[PDB]
């Protein structure tokens, strides 16, 4: 009976009934986003009152609502009416994808552009992309994608090694109509194929591998209660799944001795950006959200053991909603096992003869997304030792162009005529802590350079500084590397037995941030993408850093609203999002199919324990 | 027959027979360093010399040598008096650190030290530790050990957690003579133990981890030939040993199709140095060259299946030379292994309705050292992809002093009375540099944010540039992670099908640099480590960035010596130098034996292949 259990396809069918019979689930009508609500906070209240939040599409073109369901009640509790030309449009339907294709199959701008280029159309893909919001006045309001086209050789063929460049199309989905063809000149189509399983690409494949065989004979060490309740190595928490962050993990938690310490409350990505740094008018609209605009926990593959999970594997299978309100299970969506992490603590002292070594683990928690050209891994780890560590797996396919004749500083050449624009994947991560409890506090931690004189007389000395993040005001944050920055979080009111604060240490990356113009539209609407460590005061409202509807909103929304209040953080009920990202100037080794790169940052202990917590592991 | 072979018994005890016939290794003397040399550039001179480096210490005061011997001619080469108080003095020996606790339990002015504070001589333990140069005239040409004294409740005890504040030694080792008893006034010695061993410190042992096994049922995919020849997955190496540097990678190369194409034709942790942040007097000198001083490979631990090394393990046995020139046996000194790395490259596609998952692997190459209270591993992975990584585990028992009353901005308190000063732990990376070949160039790559205007007027583009480093005197750089710099190492005479150079990328983890005062002592020994890269030019004798001969040295000497020679590398045989550290502020979780933490660098194909190179990996 958690309140934090997983959504049931009863649940979800319960729901669909709900609106069903209170008349706002017609025919005409499409479910965009379905989720469960988190407890509001103080859950003292006895016996769970399970919130759905339903976004609704109406498909005739009257005003989407939010609405907000009991299924413990049978009740709707909320139904609001949304202007979408004020604060954006709903999440992409995966019926809308298909769309732009066909309607562009029949349109005789794109027919003669095609026509020009002696191409057939029933071999030219069409990649569905979300719009964004420029200058085209008769978009606002609207419900519109952007479709640039792949010739596909054959139902086979990787249409992305054949990319149609100079011609661009814009389609309003719910009209059905072509509002724009755009056709800056015809380019060669670059005519290697990409098929990464065609043999003559690959030449035979290597039999040298011999196999790696990782078993449990006694089964693994975590067991997982209630469907979704995990206890591994002192760790306790709840794997949530929701449609557009993905994996959530709650009530992350740590048994020390005989008592429970909570850490982080909520931890999630909760927005994700792949802004395009191409100038080119076919591509320089081209920016997604794809957490807030495609909703990534949907677009979950079926992990197969053996090949995506590889070890003793325990599986969870999410349910959603599709866009009906009918149930969907995404079979072995997650996945979650231990593994080997090497030394965890050694030393051979030579004073009391004494040897010791300790072998390192970590609990794995995983899902994989695949958005159009793009597959994107979620892993989150648990250490022995109390580090959490999340980790993205950025690789599938590159998103090509043709490579201009006489080269380009914005796109790098993978194959004779082949190019793909310089861009990046930036994600930002919610967590919502709970260091010991609820009031916490952040410092931003420096190295200190001390210079040679009278106390340091030999100029060996250096320190270190922490500055208290007292208001939201002040607590927007750039990395700084060369002064091995940090960020502490402690709960003021609970000390360790040396009388200190208890903190964790968060460890950043460094890498760049949102490369665009502050001036341009990116910017507007990825603001948090523009630094790396934002702290706000908790809001149940306040879940997105980018706001609720990121779909062709004109930006400002999220974080930069939410900073603007000013409130009181210093121990506080309070929410760390860090942004951070990978920059991908595409290699020729990432072609035809690139191998994984990874970013992501760590969660440390730094004075939460009164000693080291593995001192109780044995040896084997 | 290769000349890259470890050195064997055989040889060692042919290099001792050879030194004795020749009247060089009487019964005063001792071998301070043996070690196999290179071979020189371009061997095509059939048949290998063998050749041996030998420091050659004299216990009577007679100053030192360096001999250069040939054990496949059975002569000596060369044969050098050197000047100690010029060029440095040789590498402690392992005796002389036993002598410091000796000589001082009978001095009376460090028994009246230890009578004041009530402390039992028999009980006292003494870390004889590197001295360094400083003000102390009388040290030039001498060959002198600082001690600083722990208590050792008894013979099982962990010394370090008794550290007596306040009282430093300076010990003549040649001599046996104490030169200097410094008694800055007493500080409580703290008494909870740190025994991590002790039930009653431990509580029972944890039940609830359950066995990972790891097996290769069909063996390992790598082969091993002539004692340390490595072919795995298209690469091949060989694993050298030497007792200053450690394990050596030589001819690090990659089977692209029918050619093999070389990348690195050396790899060392060249230098390590661990500078101290405590301005007290009693500590303000504490600084040390693991390598350089006290060479690590002579420390090596022999490594334990199922505990240091996990899985199907292949070890090898490297022999090095005693102070007498006997041959020694680490069994099992240096571990290696392949092991699972998860996704390698993965992508559903719609379009083509193909499935694609292949999982990556890395080879593992590792030893582990012990000196004093610090352990160190040293790891070298080799990825399907073509990656190259190199990662240092930092762990064992933090090094103690007092913890002030009123605090202290240098040392941070773990236990009540107890502190750890602030310290770092530098690496040096030399690589020689092959990338296909010796022709080779480096480039610096910085990500360019460009403005909104005119071909970019929407504010989005990025782009990148590429600067040459044309001559040693601008080849010293920092690193800059808010512009993403990175280093290529390029081969202007080599070009992929794209007609664009080969080329490797060097991905630093932007850690801080040492932190002293340029002005201090370590800055001028350390100079190296005041800088994340430095690219050199190759020449036979400048194989460590602070010199042949570091123990006492004053400074200056290698890496900024070397590269006010000016001279060519665009497009020559060169060497890569790059500094990476960790900057250790002590944690209560690091006591009473500290957890791992990591730092590393990694190296990554960028245009050498003309694809991706994993294309031909099977699914299994
Ligand atoms: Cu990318
Ligand atoms: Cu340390
Ligand atoms: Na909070
Ligand atoms: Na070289």
């Amino acid at each position: 009976a958690s309140p934090f259990r997983l959504a049931s396809a009863g649940e979800i069918s319960e729901v669909q009934g709900i609106l069903r019979t209170a008349g706002l689930l017609g025919p005409e009508k499409r479910i965009a986003y379905l989720g469960v609500l988190d407890p509001a906070r103080g859950a003292g209240s006895e016996a769970e009152d399970r919130r759905f939040r339903v976004f609704i599409h109406d498909v005739s073109g009257a005003r989407p609502q939010e609405v907000t369901v009991s299924v413990t009640n049978g009740t709707v509790i909320s139904a609001v009416e949304l202007d979408t030309a004020a604060t954006g449009e709903l999440p992409v339907l995966e019926e809308e994808f298909e769309v732009v294709e066909q309607l562009l199959a029949t349109d005789e701008r794109w027919l003669k552009a095609l026509a020009a280029r002696n191409l057939d159309v029933s071999k030219v893909r069409v990649a569905p992309l979300s719009a964004g919001v420029f200058e085209y006045a008769e978009e606002r309001g609207r419900r519109i994608l952007r479709g640039l086209a792949f010739v596909q050789d054959f139902p086979e063929d990787s249409a992305w090694a054949h990319p149609v460049d100079g011609l661009v199309a814009y389609v309003d989905v719910v009209s059905k109509e072509v509002t724009r063809v755009i056709d800056t000149g015809v380019f060669p189509v670059p005519a290697e194929h990409g098929n990464y399983t065609d043999p003559e690409l690959t030449g035979p494949l290597r039999t040298t591998q011999k196999p790696i065989s990782i078993t449990q004979p006694e089964g693994p060490s975590f067991t997982v209660t209630g469907g979704n309740h995990i206890e591994w190595e002192k760790w306790s928490l709840d794997v949530g799944f929701d449609v557009r962050e993905g994996v959530v993990l709650h009530n992350i938690a740590f048994r020390d001795g005989d008592r429970l310490r909570p850490i982080i409350n909520r931890a999630s990505i909760a927005e994700m950006v792949v802004p395009y740094g191409d100038p080119s008018p076919i591509r320089s609209w081209q920016n997604y959200f794809d957490t807030g605009e495609y909703l990534v926990g949907q677009y979950a593959n079926s992990l197969e053991l053996g090949c995506d999970c590889l070890g003793d594997i325990t599986y969870l299978s999410p349910v959603i909603s599709d866009a009906f309100g009918n149930p969907r299970e995404i079979r072995n969506g997650i996945c979650m096992h231990e593994e080997d992490w090497g030394i965890l603590a050694k030393h051979s002292d030579l004073w009391s003869g004494i040897n010791y070594t300790r072998r390192n683990r970590r609990m794995v928690i995983s899902f994989f997304t695949t958005i159009g050209n793009y597959d994107y891994g979620f892993y989150w780890y648990l250490y022995l030792d109390g580090t959490i560590e999340f980790e993205a797996k950025a690789t599938g396919v590159v998103f090509t162009s043709a490579f201009p004749e006489g080269g380009s500083d914005n796109i790098s050449q993978l194959a004779p005529g082949l190019g793909a624009p310089f861009h990046q994947h930036i994600f930002s991560a919610r967590l919502d802590m709970a260091i010991d409890g609820f009031t916490n506090r952040v410092e931003e931690e420096d190295v200190v350079r001390q210079t040679m004189g009278p106390g340091n007389e030999r100029g060996n000395a250096f320190s270190r500084k922490r500055t208290v993040l007292t208001r939201e005001s002040e607590a927007v944050r750039e990395a700084d590397a060369r002064t091995g920055r940090t960020w502490i979080i402690s709960n003021p009111e609970s000390k360790n037995r040396l009388n200190e604060p208890v903190g964790y240490k968060l460890h950043a990356h460094n890498q760049p941030t949102l490369l665009a113009d502050p001036g341009s539209s990116i910017a507007r609407r990825a603001a948090f993408a523009t630094k790396d460590l934002w702290v706000t005061r908790y809001a149940d409202d306040e879940r997105y850093p980018t706001g609720d509807f990121v779909n062709q909103h004109s930006g400002g929304a999220g974080l930069p609203s939410y900073i603007a209040q000013d409130r009181d953080i210093d121990g506080q009920d309070i929410v760390v999002w860090h942004t951070f990202g990978l920059t991908h100037f595409p290699r020729v080794e990432d072609w035809p199919i690139m191998p994984v790169d990874t970013v992501g940052f760590k969660l440390r202990p730094e004075g939460f324990f009164d000693r080291s917590p593995v001192l109780d592991v044995p040896a084997n």
